[PDB]
């Protein structure tokens, strides 16, 4: 089997991407944030505290003839961005773009933190990291990809995110028309539950490529590119007027700047992020100071190749017996 669905930026800045997911019988379509950095499929629901729902589409398990309460199971997740959610658990039928899993754990929110309520475009998250990170207790549950793997033509899914434009998540096949050149595969450590790999270095604009190992995660659920402070300082030093702002919480730069590109290594291959992908717009409405898309990972504990990086590439999440990650230019 295979599946294919279109993923669309939630706003004009590409702050996140949503992909429609069919849940239950008859189908309830929710637009979920496909997150290779977490392992829970959780949704706004008829159980969510009413004051915490503000425009999202909800899953109503009582209207699904295939939904079954998973007795005694609860979940609670806290994300690196400070957001959180929690609730109970159903099993139900879940389909993405033609690909169907029966018995998928659907984590129904009872509580969401304010940032989720404040974002009316995200109805929940579909985790695509390793099932070892799933938060359901007392019996951990499997991701959608983990449940679908055995049935897929190949045990893979691909992320092709657009810059200011729609893109595609494919399950079970590699679309050889979606990228240029070849796909370079690189090793993955699953010990932390993430798609964790080691970039071979970086360049800023037309500058000299610096060979240096950068360990980090391929995370479709994080907007920006978080890298070591030495690398981020080298990038922003090339932008006249850029500086790190403690009040804003990272590097800002004059909105009139033209940004240089940023290149990261995958083995001997190179992925080039165009400068425009690094512009996240005014820090506040009407400001002429703009927020940078490359930020220090220093307070995080891990480097994060988020959407800024991944949308420059066609990315293969290879779930073979020994998982690997593939990157191609596009």
């Amino acid at each position: 089997s295979t599946g294919s669905a279109t993923t669309t930026p939630i706003d004009s800045l590409d702050d996140a991407y949503i992909t429609p997911v069919q849940i239950g019988t008859p189908a309830q379509t929710l637009n979920l944030d496909f997150d290779t950095g977490s392992s829970d499929l959780w949704v706004f629901s008829s159980e969510t505290t009413a004051s915490e729902v503000d425009g999202q589409t909800i899953y109503t398990p009582s209207k699904s003839t295939t939904a079954k309460l998973l007795s005694g199971a609860t979940w609670s997740i806290s994300y690196g961005d400070g957001s959180s959610s929690s609730g109970d658990v159903y099993t139900d039928t879940v389909s993405v773009g033609g690909l169907t899993v029966t018995g998928q754990a659907v984590e129904s929110a009872k509580k969401v933190s304010s940032s989720f309520t404040e974002d009316s475009t995200i109805d929940g998250l579909l985790g695509l990291a390793f099932s070892t990170l799933n938060t359901v207790s007392p019996t951990q549950q499997k991701t959608f990809f983990d449940n679908a793997k055995a049935s897929l033509d190949s045990p893979v899914f691909t992320a092709d995110l657009g810059y200011h434009a729609p893109g595609t998540y494919n399950f079970g096949f590699i679309d050889t028309t979606a990228y240029t050149g070849s796909i370079t595969y690189t090793a993955v450590s699953t010990k932390q539950g993430f798609w964790e790999w080691t970039s071979t270095g970086y360049a800023v604009g037309s500058g000299t490529f610096k060979s240096t190992s950068i360990d980090g995660i391929a995370d479709t659920g994080t907007t920006l590119l978080y890298l070591p402070a030495t690398v981020v300082s080298a990038y922003w030093a090339q932008v006249s007027g850029a500086k790190s702002s403690s009040s804003v919480g990272g590097y800002v730069f004059p909105c009139s700047a033209t940004l240089p590109s940023f290149t990261f290594g995958v083995g001997s291959a190179r992925i080039v992020i165009p400068g425009d992908y690094i512009d996240f717009g005014p820090i506040s409405t009407g400001s002429s100071s703009c927020f940078g898309g490359i930020q220090s990972s220093a307070g995080i504990g891990i480097n994060i190749f988020g959407d800024v990086a991944l949308k420059a590439a066609f990315v293969v999440f290879n779930g073979a017996t020994t998982p690997t990650l593939g990157f191609a230019s596009k």
